[PDB]
Parts: C-alpha cells; structure tokens; sequence
C-alpha cells in the first residue's frame, strides 16, 4: 500500500501539540534543547507514540473529578483533581504510555477553563466554569499517577466530587518566572520518577540540516510576549498516517512543498520514518510560503540523500 | 471507490462545536427543520454552508475590536470586526451565509477573547478574558463583517488590536437564554433573511429518522445538560473533502460494525448531501460500544428498505 500525505494547505492544518491553527512553517537551527515532544508523534506507518491521540479536542485537555481544595504557599486558590482517560474510563498507570493521552508535553503555566456538570440532579444538574491554570512543572503535576492540581482566580465556586473538564486556551504568562519552555517535558510521575514509554528524541543526522516545524502562536492571559508552539507534524498528518497505515519503504520519504497555482516546488524536505521533517536551511525563523501550498510525497530515499538548499 | 475513515466513535469530534462525540442519538419526534450550517459536506466532498476544515475554526472568530459599545444590557460590550479565520478580509459578497466557522445555532456562546498587540523588551502586550457572544442578538452581524461580544471584565479590552475568540461552551440554557441548536442565527442581523444556506435535511422514507453524532456542551453556570448534534463528525468532513469520491447513487448503505466481534450492530443510509438516517422508532441515545465504526457497504437507491434498528 503506497504512502500518501493529505492534500491540505497550511491554512487547513492544525497544531498537534496545542489546539491552534498552524500559522507558519519555521526553523531554528541553533536550538540547544533536545527535541522530544510527546504529542503529535506518529511514525510514517501510523503508530501513535508518546501521549499522542487522535482527537483535536484531546490535545492538552483533561477529564476527571475534583477531590478537594488544597493548601499551597503560592497565591491563588488551588484544587486537586483525579484524571481519567479522555473518554471517562479510569486511567491505567500500568499502560505503556508516559501519561494519559493528550496530557500536555511541555513546561509552562497552561491557561484554560475548568467546567463542571454535577452528577446529581427539573431533574437537571448544576453547572459552573471558571478560568484556571495548570503549572505542568509543579511537583503536584502527576498525571501518570492519576491526579493533578489546577488553580483559579475564583476562590469558592468549584465543587468537590463532581465531573470536571479542562478546556485549554493558552498560557497564563511567559515571563522570567513562568517556566515556559516548549521543549522541557513535565515529570509525569513527579520529581523523583523517570518519564517512561517516551516517543524518541528527534534531530537531523545529515550535516547542514535542521528540523522544520509547523508553528502556532499561543494566546496569553496577560503580560508581554509572543509565545509559539512548534509541532513536528500537524494533527491532520497524525490522523492520516494512522488511518492509512502504509508501510515505510525506507527511513526517509522525500517531500516537496508545491505551489499548486503555478506548479513550482518551493523547497524539498526529508520526512523521516519516526515522523518529523528536516530541511537544508541555514536561517532561523518563519518560512515565507503561500498558505495555498502543500507538501507532496515524491519518493522514498535514504539518509544520505542531499537536499537542495532552501 | 467511496470510503469512510476507519475511526471509532471514540476517535471522532463534533463538527458544530469543538467537542468529542459522546454518543449517537436519534429524535424522531423533532419538530424543528434541521438545517445546520457547520459540518455540512456532500459525499463527493463539497463543503457547504459555513463549514470549513479546521477543528479550531468551529465557532471561532478572528478580527479586531473597534470600540467599546454603549448598551442598556448588563455587562460590558465590545464591537469587533470579523475576518476570515486565516486573517484575510471577509468578503460579504461571497456566496456563503457568513464567515466560515461562524456558529450555526441560537444561544449565549461562552468562551475566551484574547488579544496580542501589534505594537511592541520589544514584546507585545497581551490580555484575555471570559466573554459571551449572543448569536440571537441584533448585534450579531457576522455576514456584515462585525459582531459584538460581552465580558465580565469592565475595561481591560484594547481597541484596534488583533482579537481571537476561543469557544468553550454556553453561558446558560435557562428559560431566557434563547438556546436552540436548530434555530439559525440571523447572520446579517435582526429581521434579516439568511442567504446561501446549506439545504435542510429530513428523512423521506417511512420509518426512518435522522441519526446524529451528539456531544454535551459545557455551561458557565445554571442548570442544564445541553447537547449539540451534528450530522457528520468533523473527521468525516475532512475525509470526504480529501477523497472527492464519485457518488454512484444518491444513497450509500453503511454498517456500524463491532470489530471485536465482526458483527453489524445496525445499518444506516448515508445520503449524498451528507447525513445519516436509520430505521428506528424511538428517541434517545444509541447504547453501543465506542469501538464500533461505520463501514461503507454499497450504493443503493432511495427505495432501499433499512433493517430496523
Ligand atoms: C501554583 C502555581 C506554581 C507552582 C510552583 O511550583 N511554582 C502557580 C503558577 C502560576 C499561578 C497562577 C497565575 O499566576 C495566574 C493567577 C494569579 C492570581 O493572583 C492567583 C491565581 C492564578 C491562577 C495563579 C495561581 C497559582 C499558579 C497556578
Ligand atoms: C447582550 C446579551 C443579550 C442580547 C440581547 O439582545 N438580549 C446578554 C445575554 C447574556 C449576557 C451575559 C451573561 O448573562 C453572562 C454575564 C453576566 C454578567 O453579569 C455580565 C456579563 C455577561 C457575560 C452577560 C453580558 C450580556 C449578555 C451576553
Ligand atoms: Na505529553
Ligand atoms: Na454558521
């Protein structure tokens, strides 16, 4: 069965690491961190890896139940919640995953809305929702152990023991004390435990090559900044590769970024078997390309193929 | 050949609001005309209504706040221009009901408005706040290129700055909230006729009813368990658009199969305009395992008799 990519333009793609549209292609060759994100991870033959799951609505979302308000030396109001699988079934910590699928894969203050619909009931249940922040770098962020902490501006109107949803929206802050680093993984089981079942790190092997990302800009609750989240493949590629399950015939698929109005190839890239792109580019920053362009699968090559410079 | 995605019920999301699919659902005694505008795609891949491909675009808006507006209603009110989701200006002369992704139902839609300033340690200022868009209000005029949203926040929204609306749920479904998932907004404002709509859908065969993909939608407060029903999940919209497969008749026979056992749980008609019917004589959820999925069987005609559900 032949390998294919979806025919979707940049303006028809979404980020696999946060619920955002793709804004631009992007490179950063001087990146010093190890790139090992856990969402948006899928091999070219369709094996999901890390915490990757198929629902766009599951990315950085949580489902569970608040157990109690908790004391914390930090300002604000703090709540403990158990976390289940996204479909509501209990999370099995013995499963071969780093954490419940969809768990955020980066260090930061993730901003969103906690909402609740009571189980007890004109026989209709009570509801509430409030802005909330989850600090994924905190020792209380232990989703692989089945529970996390979130905090609210609201000081009273969160109910214990009731079904709870976290809808992610953006970041609370990216200032110098906000610990935002998109390439630093959370410790899914806490500070004395090793992360397990991780999707592997990704890097260019060929000299002169760098990773190519699908970049989205992420909203902020306040403060200064222009934070972005870079994913290795958009969520629609994850979904396509999973459905097609096409055998990888070499370690590298050659792909070309095509302008369909004119038929010209703007650049070529290596699509690696583990699910990421490299290009021969010596510049950092966005790629200037029309959003009607798209990646086209051209051939299976090997790791020694020399890319045309970008 | 025509194909549907091999995605289980637990791998599908709603095309009318950013929610996972929770259950399949029927309501044969539904009195309203079903004419939703998101999640509309023919089997040969033509998007219709306000439907677009991005899961993040459903009930989302992009634009710029022009000013605070004075209004006798409680809260603080803001006018924003709306662009296409990709940032290009919305062309009101285009043959669409409204900007693609515009909500397709009457209610108080609850979400977060966020802004990142254009002017800049050479970094721009930001703010975000909870907000509500009342799609039934006379100030909801997305076909005219602008809408109003309201906030609890009384002052910290900036004029002239890029603005995003991220949908989250509903503010209320109480008796004064105008929530009705089958009542369209009046996209050009109050007392105006909608244009370029995706057509209404209905069962024509006796004994048949529509089959919906239902999601339960969060509430900011109050009592209720509101739900949003879509005709096809967003992943089907995306798949049909990619494939552009010729419809060999007006009706595809599909089977909902349990792959653990192999057995068909029920069959349904998948109509060319992008909706499902089943032969069922009861209202309510379909109690079925979420590991099942719809499989294309064959093209039939409008006179094919479905096995009862
Ligand atoms: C508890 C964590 C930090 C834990 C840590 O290890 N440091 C902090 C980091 C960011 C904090 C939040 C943000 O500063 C935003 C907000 C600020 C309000 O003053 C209090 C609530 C609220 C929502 C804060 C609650 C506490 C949070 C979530
Ligand atoms: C302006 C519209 C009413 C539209 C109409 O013409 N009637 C109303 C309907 C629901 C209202 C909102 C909801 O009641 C929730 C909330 C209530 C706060 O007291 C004020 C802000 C806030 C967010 C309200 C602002 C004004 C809204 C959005
Ligand atoms: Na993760
Ligand atoms: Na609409």
């Amino acid at each position: 069965k032949p390998f294919t990519l979806p025919i979707l333009t940049l303006g028809e793609l979404t980020n696999s690491r946060f619920p955002l549209p793709i804004d631009v292609l992007y490179t950063n060759p001087n990146e010093s961190a190890i790139v090992q994100c856990q969402n948006g991870r899928c091999t070219l033959d369709g094996e999901l890896q890390g915490t990757t799951q198929l629902l766009p609505t599951g990315i950085c979302a949580f489902r569970g139940k608040v157990t109690q308000q908790v004391q914390d030396e930090h300002r604000g109001t703090h709540w403990n919640m158990t976390v289940t699988n996204l479909n509501g079934t209990p999370f099995d910590p013995t499963e071969d995953v780093p954490a419940p699928l969809g768990t955020p894969d980066f260090s930061g203050q993730i901003y969103g809305v906690i909402s609740q619909r009571n189980t007890n009931t004109g026989n209709l249940p009570a509801n509430r929702a409030h802005e909330a922040v989850i600090a994924t770098y905190s020792p209380k962020f232990t989703p692989k152990l089945g529970n996390i902490q979130f905090s609210t501006w609201e000081t009273q109107d969160v109910s214990s023991g009731q079904p709870t949803k976290f809808t992610p929206v953006g970041l609370a802050s990216v200032d110098a004390n906000s610990h935002f680093d998109q390439w630093t993984l959370p410790s899914y089981s806490g500070a004395l435990t090793l992360n397990m079942n991780l999707a592997p790190s990704v890097a260019p092997v060929f000299p002169g090559e760098c990773l190519l990302f699908f970049r989205s800009f992420i909203p902020l609750k306040g403060g200064y900044g222009n934070p972005a989240i870079d994913c290795l493949m958009p969520q629609e590629w994850v979904q396509h590769l999973y459905q097609e399950s096409a055998p990888s015939l070499s370690d590298v698929a050659l792909v070309r970024y095509v302008n369909p109005e004119t038929g010209r190839t703007l650049f070529e890239a290596k699509l690696h078997r583990n699910g990421f792109l490299t290009v021969a580019r010596n510049s950092a920053g966005p790629v200037v390309a029309p959003t009607n362009g798209y990646f086209r699968f051209d051939s299976w090559v090997n790791q020694f193929y020399t890319l045309a410079p970008m």
